[PDB]
């Protein structure tokens, strides 16, 4: 079900992060650095545990969920939110509340290149990763 979202993927494409960021309340020196990094997200699985690190000269992050089972997650820039990932139409869902306020992280894949599209209040980010060998 999860098994093509597998593997280490690089950033190749960015739009509209700093709106994300910004919308989220990331100070203007976090948001500058955060658009020049490109992070490597790495996926995988041990049986219904899924594990995603996210890499960068800048911020790490580790999150390890079962899909459909609610787990407590602290973000990049610190938010301390409780978070849910599930498959639905294919892609890769993961739901972020804190504060009464929700953030989504949907990856789809796309010709073999894994789309990651955020969205916090009105600001719609979309970045592209493709696939390291
Ligand atoms: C500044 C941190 C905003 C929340 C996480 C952004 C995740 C982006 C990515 O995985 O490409």
């Amino acid at each position: 079900m999860v098994d093509a979202f597998l593997g280490t993927w690089k950033l190749v494409d960015s739009k509209n992060f700093d709106d994300y960021m910004k919308s989220l309340g990331v100070g203007f020196a976090t948001r500058q650095v955060a658009s020049m990094t490109k992070p490597t997200t790495i996926i995988e699985k041990n049986g219904d545990i899924l594990t995603l690190k996210t890499h960068s000269t800048f911020k790490n992050t580790e999150i390890s969920f079962k899909l459909g089972v609610e787990f407590d997650e602290t973000t990049a820039d610190d938010r301390k939110v409780k978070s849910i990932v599930t498959l639905d139409g294919g892609k890769l869902v993961h739901l972020q509340k804190w504060d009464g306020q929700e953030t989504t992280l949907v990856r789809e894949l796309i010709d073999g290149k894994l789309i990651l599209t955020l969205t916090h209040g009105t600001a719609v980010c979309t970045r592209t990763y493709e696939k390291e060998a």
